[PDB]
């Protein structure tokens, strides 16, 4: 199930890394490799690289390892006879699903249903959900324009060769510092970092300023408070102003808390006001919990905690979901087929997988172990900060959804470089972040594991 | 390794699949769902469906089962105790690849590489192929127009709220009757359906017709070389007028043979000239084999018909080939990391899968197969179209990759619904063709069997 601690062999990258390193570059740009591992080796919340190290994984593959690496229960999955089809047959989705569809959906995704929403359509990632998403809202909006009347063909003559009215002007709004993928449709909500965007064709669509916070939290109620309202105020005038422009917004896009835009938090209040302007003016409110979502925040789903009955229109999902796809209310169900589709639709090779997931995270009671866990990292976080303040500022989080801030991008990186070589592995976000994606199974001695490494790596520093 | 004749025993859908559809259409629209599956006892090119029904599998699941279902050497894979964690444990490939990564490329992917191409980038579907190959390509042009300079202070600025210059207006050529794919980018070079295209936004870009050749190729030589010469001097045409417009062409998208939108083909002559035409305005050449690609045409890849050494700039691929991706020549290779980019970048579990596909492919010569039972096909379709002038003309056909088309979309439903009751599974293209996807273990006495089968359903067709 795991580790006792980590375990280092070499620095990192060590060299057989550097070696197999040098081996990818040859076929395509890999500067963005950190090193090789042996998933084999690899367990619990344990990374075991081709060098023999081993090391604490608060990365967890970008977030999207939910329950650590080589799982009993999931290796018990792929050795029984049954299921070796799942792995090898793969189906077109949306025209010849396999029998047991429809029930390994009511053990998985639809046992975790957001209030709400009815209806379910499963995607292969985080890019083409929210793209299938924008897309269903956008089919929903001129559903809404046009009755009752049907389909004109001057509407199915123009869309064919890209121009209005069958292509319309319709937009999407999203956050500064959002990140939402990366395909051309995401792309144009994604305000990130300029490396992702630039020299690529976009759309103009509004964007919105999200809120910053000041910290600590407790100390700055009032300004805070100030701050989200300036924001919410801007998002109506861009609806109204695009609405002028004949650019209207048919949906509001939104990460519940920001996380490669440098983990930016917003109250809850803030997330219940904005989607209560979405239904005012019409718009979808499409909620994001690609990174969120999964648990790692103390509830299945990170919108949970603002605690409404309605709380969206559409939500996205993927990475620790194993699948992606996006829920929906029933109002957003598309009339006709064919209109959402792809040739596999997912997989459901990972269906298989995610119910196992779904029961070992409600069996083993881990959205209250992310809580309890978070808090524990969160209480060391801020001790730390209190002791090294020429280091570290900012120290946020939810659930082990956690992160702090440096001074400066060259900083970050050398804690970051360091901590790998004393067994710990972290990631960025934002200019100088530092954030925590720990898999589910991380635990409250975990968190006092990489607490103690980062106190004598703070104190050489 | 395959059963020997279909096995029928209700109609399609059966009274279980009718029972599954109404409890799918409960949590989504399941309007396009034609039945269920029993692939556990699915073999080579005959699919089972949950009503005990075993049918001759033509369609293979959009042209994506490579080489049928449940074979043994696939199922020999995923037993072995040593591929666990691969199935398992899906890493972030563009940050913490597997040990046996690159090795695992050199079986696969590496060793169908296209002529010219040394780079390679593993996606997971066919849509982000095409975006990501667009986006290299839209990067690429740019770094021509600044050469080797920074980005500038304006340009980083921006970029980050959709704005010139930091986000360019250039545009990518496509033709009527392409399909690249459903994401927004993907989309807007895609015109193979109008139910694909309403209501979505999309991109002022060039669209070029695609030639419409007339049949039999035989009697109207001179006819389709003036066809395909038009279509070529609208390309050329749309190229300088999106020039001036301040909407320059950066590249051209293309399929090898369209599919979607109506199994169109064209000479090899023809994508010859417009490989040239897109060199000769500096628009990278990008080659969309989502679709014919994985050797049903007899080569691995489609294009290797057309006999160039500089086939294309840009090369993608998905479905048969298990994994998505595109092969790219190096001087589109990207300069910076994170600029083509994300989570998972494919599945090495898909890799596991397409190396032992590969080798069964070439161990037991594949594409000669698909060639030589394509060709019996093919042979047979233009005989039966003889006998029926009425009901099937224009039998086209590469390989295993065959159409034709019939009077109008009635015909072409209900020839499809008899057939399949009767145990053989078409699927359709345009608004009134007939395709053939058959997985790459179909074999000369298949064709035969469907050949027997369509024939009795032609003499007995009202
Ligand atoms: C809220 C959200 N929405 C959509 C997506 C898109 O999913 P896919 O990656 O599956 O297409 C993601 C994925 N997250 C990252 C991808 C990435 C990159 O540079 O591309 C850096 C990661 C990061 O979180 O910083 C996401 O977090
Ligand atoms: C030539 C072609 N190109 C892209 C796609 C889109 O693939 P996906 O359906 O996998 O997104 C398809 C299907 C297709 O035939
Ligand atoms: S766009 Fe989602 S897997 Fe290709």
């Amino acid at each position: 199930f795991d580790y006792d601690g980590p375990l280092m062999k070499t620095e990192v990258p060590g060299p057989r890394s550097r070696e197999l390193m040098k081996q990818l570059n040859i076929i395509q740009n890999a500067e963005a490799v950190h090193f090789f591992c042996n998933y084999e080796e690899s367990r619990g919340n344990y990374l075991v690289d081709v060098d023999g190290n081993r090391m604490l994984d608060l990365y967890s593959q970008i977030s999207s390892i939910p329950i650590g690496y080589s799982h009993p229960a999931l290796v018990k999955l792929v050795q029984q006879p049954q299921n070796v089809s799942t792995f090898i047959n793969r189906p077109a989705l949306g025209i010849l699903p396999p029998e047991n569809f429809v029930e390994k959906l009511r053990e998985s995704l639809l046992s975790v249903a957001p209030k709400g929403m009815s209806q379910l359509i499963t995607m292969a990632c985080g890019s083409c959900s929210n793209e299938n998403a924008f897309k269903t809202i956008f089919m929903w909006y001129r559903s809404k324009e046009r009755g009752e009347s049907a389909f004109s063909k001057e509407e199915l003559e123009t869309c064919m060769i890209n121009q209005a009215p069958g292509c319309p002007d319709y937009s999407i709004l999203s956050f500064m510092g959002a990140f939402h993928g990366r395909t051309m449709g995401c792309l144009a909500t994604t305000h990130s970092k300029a490396i992702h965007k630039i020299d690529i064709p976009s759309f103009d669509w509004p964007i919105a300023p999200f809120p910053r916070l000041k910290y600590p939290l407790e100390e700055f109620v009032k300004e805070n408070q100030q701050e989200e309202a300036r924001c919410l105020e801007e998002v109506e005038d861009l609806i109204v102003k695009y609405r002028k422009k004949k650019k209207t917004v048919a949906g509001i896009i939104v990460e519940p808390i920001q996380s490669e835009g440098g983990d930016n938090h917003a109250s809850d209040d803030f997330f219940r006001k904005l989607r209560d302007i979405s239904r005012k003016h019409g718009c979808a409110f499409l909620v994001d919990e690609v990174q969120t979502g999964g648990g790692s925040t103390g509830k299945f789903w990170a919108h949970e905690h603002w605690g409404l009955d309605d709380p969206a229109d559409v939500m996205t999902f993927s990475k620790k979901m194993m699948t992606g796809g996006f829920f929906h209310k029933e109002e957003f169900r598309p009339n006709a087929p064919y209109r959402i589709f792809n040739t596999w639709l997912g997989d459901p090779s990972k269906n298989l997988l995610l119910a196992e997931v779904i029961n070992i995270i409600k069996r083993e009671d881990l959205l209250s172990n992310a809580a309890h866990a978070g808090k524990v990292l969160l209480t060391g976080l801020l001790d730390l900060q209190a002791r090294y303040p020429q280091f570290i500022s900012r120290v946020r989080g939810r659930g082990t959804f956690c992160s702090f801030d440096t001074p400066d991008e060259s900083i970050r990186n050398k804690l970051i470089s360091i901590a790998r070589n004393k067994g710990v592995m972290l990631g960025g976000c934002g200019d100088k972040s530092i954030r925590f994606r720990p898999t589910l199974v991380f635990r409250d001695h975990h968190a006092h594991l990489f607490l103690n490494i980062f106190s004598d790596i703070l104190a050489d520093f």
